[PDB]
This record gives C-alpha cells, sequence and structure tokens, in this order.
C-alpha cells in the first residue's frame, strides 16, 4: 500500500506532536519514494533535524530545505532535481502535501502542507499525498508564521520515518 509516514515537530525545542502523512506512491510514485525516503534518512540525508523555513497563516507550511535552511536548496534522493511526474491530484483543501519548487521540473526535497485549499498551484505544484492525523498540529506550526512567512520560533522537524 502507500506509504504512511511521520514527522515530529517542535518549537524552540518544545514538541508540537506528530504530523501523520500517506503517500500516493499509486499515482506518484517517484515523487512518493523520494519524500519516504527522505522521512526514513536511509540515503544518508533528509528531513530529521531540519526546519518549516516558510510559514503563512491561511495558506501553508513549507520545509525541507535541508541545506540552506531558507528556500533556496534541498537535495532528492535522484539527485539536486527531478521533474514534475504528473499534476493528477489536486490542491483540495486543508492537508494536502505538495511539492515546493522554483518552476517547472525543480523538485528536489522542500515541500509544503496546505492550511487553506490553494487551487491556484494546480497544474503547477506536484501534489503526493495529504494529512492523515496531526493537522491539529499543523494549525500549531501555522501559529508561529507569518504573513511574510517567517516564523516567530524555530520549527525544527526533530524526528521522522515511516510507519508502514
Ligand atoms: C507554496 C509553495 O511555494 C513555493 O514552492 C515557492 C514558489 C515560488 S513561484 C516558482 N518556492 C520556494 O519557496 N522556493 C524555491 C525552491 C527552490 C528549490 C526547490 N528544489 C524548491 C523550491
Ligand atoms: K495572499
Ligand atoms: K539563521
Amino acid at each position: 500500500g502507500n506509504p504512511l509516514v511521520y514527522l515530529d515537530v517542535d518549537a524552540n525545542g518544545k514538541p508540537l506532536g506528530r504530523v501523520v502523512l500517506e503517500l500516493k506512491a499509486d499515482v506518484v510514485p517517484k515523487t512518493a519514494e523520494n519524500f519516504r525516503a527522505l522521512c526514513t534518512g536511509e540515503k544518508g540525508f533528509g528531513y530529521k533535524g531540519s526546519t518549516f523555513h516558510r510559514v503563512i497563516p491561511s495558506f501553508m507550511c513549507q520545509a525541507g530545505d535541508f541545506t540552506n535552511h531558507n528556500g533556496t536548496g534541498g537535495k532528492s534522493i535522484y539527485g539536486s532535481r527531478f521533474p514534475d511526474e504528473n499534476f493528477t491530484l489536486k490542491h483540495v483543501g486543508p492537508g494536502v502535501l505538495s511539492m515546493a519548487n522554483a518552476g517547472p521540473n525543480t523538485n528536489g526535497s522542500q515541500f509544503f502542507i496546505c492550511t487553506i485549499k490553494t487551487d491556484w498551484l494546480d497544474g503547477k505544484h506536484v501534489v503526493f499525498g495529504h494529512v492523515i492525523e496531526g493537522m491539529d498540529v499543523v494549525k500549531k506550526i501555522e501559529s508561529f508564521g507569518s504573513k511574510s512567512g517567517r516564523t516567530s520560533k524555530k520549527i525544527v522537524i526533530t524526528d521522522c520515518g515511516q510507519l508502514s
């Protein structure tokens, strides 16, 4: 079945809880596999210890720049960037998990979790999963953002991995 993965998130070193995500390997196998492997750290790099660097209330929580920590870096398990796999899944509401990018065919490691329906990103960002449990944790993260995206606390993925 589709992988179930988790992120354990803290804010200035205080635990906020766990976000559980389903990855749609049945629809975007290569995108799902990248995220899955970055959660386990099995390639020797990934999300553990990195931050949510850009968090905009009523929009989304963005993370996965584990090289530069500011939205300019990250890398995939395939190399620095990989193509847009397809745009089959849509940004249908809060809890959608989608790939950040800098234009067509620039997927790396950065990703976002939507806190509203972000339909204007349909056909532009590759959707690959959704929140199974811990939308209340996502809302806590959202609470530390701002309209600019700057966070008021350091929001850290303290642990991550695969459940099934
Ligand atoms: C809500 C998601 O927002 C984004 O993805 C914005 C979009 C700027 S318009 C291209 N981009 C960004 O924050 N960051 C740019 C970026 C750079 C390299 C990779 N591998 C991924 C992303
Ligand atoms: K806006
Ligand atoms: K800094």
